[PDB]
DNA sequence: GGGGGCATGCAGATCCCACAGGCGCG
DNA sequence: CCGCGCCTGTGGGATCTGCATGCCCC
């Protein structure tokens, strides 16, 4: 269907915005636990169509409101997780979140085998949870004080294809237009920010795209891959996402963005009339 | 028949996004 | 001189992540 999302683009978007959760909460009855596995993407409700298209591609998950500005797709039901696992086995994540998925998959197998009901089975879930995301809370640490290891292998993966990069960029990327006054100057920029735990992957964008720069700051837990040279934006960045379509509102930013690139390519941004259309397109992107 | 799991949420923490200014270089 | 773009810097909210529990069903 027209609303289907390329499975690599979906994995790339998951690498950007998704989250694998393992909730282990006290249940009342003596020493019983709620055990909840989940995959979640929460967005501004201006991008609810993304979540609906993902739900339509996978045929699992429930869309819910969060506040008045946000909306999330949550996959949680036991059989629904098998569809998540089957997709990610075949279209694997490449950021550090691969580690979280693999622990999530490991907890799933523990629960599918009913091992978390045996006398010494919840401790295994706690051990898995401690390695996921932000690890254990204080309460779980007090109830399982012997579970201290957060060691897990670091993920080292290459960008698999442009479909993945389109999904990743649709999440964590940015296409914007700069105007600077010395004459009013125009500048197209492309940037992706990311936590330094994936510094190798972000570094590799320079090779994979044949342009750009990695900036880190002298302060900083996150870095930026950025392209500021116009001919790199025109000859390398724009063709890559023409071949691999972005999703959500960022595709609209891109389409507006390229319209500015066409104007500047024709040198028609120097024209006072050409610059005035650039200001209009930019005012439209602010929406 | 107690719990395991679902349905359906709410709440906290931070990693992003969409930028701006200074300035050298060709 | 001039325009490009390398390089530094960042506010704050859209993300990422964690927390909650009554109901259903075997
Ligand atoms: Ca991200
Ligand atoms: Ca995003
Ligand atoms: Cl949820
Ligand atoms: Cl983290
Ligand atoms: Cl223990
Ligand atoms: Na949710
Ligand atoms: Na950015
Ligand atoms: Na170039
Ligand atoms: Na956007
Ligand atoms: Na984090």
């Amino acid at each position: 269907r027209r609303e289907s999302i390329n499975p690599w683009t979906l994995t790339g978007f998951a690498d950007a915005e998704g989250s694998f959760g393992l909730s282990i909460l006290n249940r009342r009855g003596t020493a019983r636990y709620h055990t909840r596995l989940s995959f979640t993407i929460m967005l501004h409700n201006k991008d609810k169509s993304i979540l609906e298209n993902i739900q339509s591609t996978w045929k699992v998950g429930s869309i819910l409101n969060n506040g008045d500005h946000y909306v999330s797709l949550v996959v949680y039901a036991f059989e629904d997780l098998k569809v998540i696992i089957d997709h990610f086995e075949k279209y694997p994540l490449i950021t550090q979140k691969l580690g979280d998925y693999k622990l999530f998959k490991q907890a799933f197998s523990v629960m599918e085998n009913k091992e978390h009901l045996k006398e010494n089975g919840i401790k295994e879930l706690v051990r898995i949870k401690a390695k996921m995301n932000w690890g254990l809370n204080d309460e779980l640490k007090k109830a399982f004080p012997e579970v201290i290891s957060r060691e897990r292998p670091l993920i080292n993966k290459n960008i698999p294809n442009g479909k993945w990069l389109a999904g990743f960029t649709s999440g964590d990327g940015s296409f914007f237009v700069r105007l600077r006054k010395s004459r009013v100057r125009v500048q197209l920029v492309f940037e992706i920010s990311q936590h330094i735990r994936d510094k190798n992957l972000m570094n590799s964008l320079i090779t994979y795209l044949g342009c750009g720069h990695i900036y880190e700051g002298n302060k900083r837990s996150w870095l930026q891959f950025r392209v500021e040279k116009f001919s790199d934006i025109n000859d390398k960045i724009i063709p890559v996402f023409q071949e691999n379509t972005l999703i959500g509102m960022k595709l609209e930013d891109f389409e507006d963005w390229c319209k500015v690139a066409k104007l500047i390519e024709e040198k028609k941004h120097l024209t006072e009339s050409g610059l005035d259309e650039i200001k209009k397109i930019k005012l439209n992107m602010n929406k």
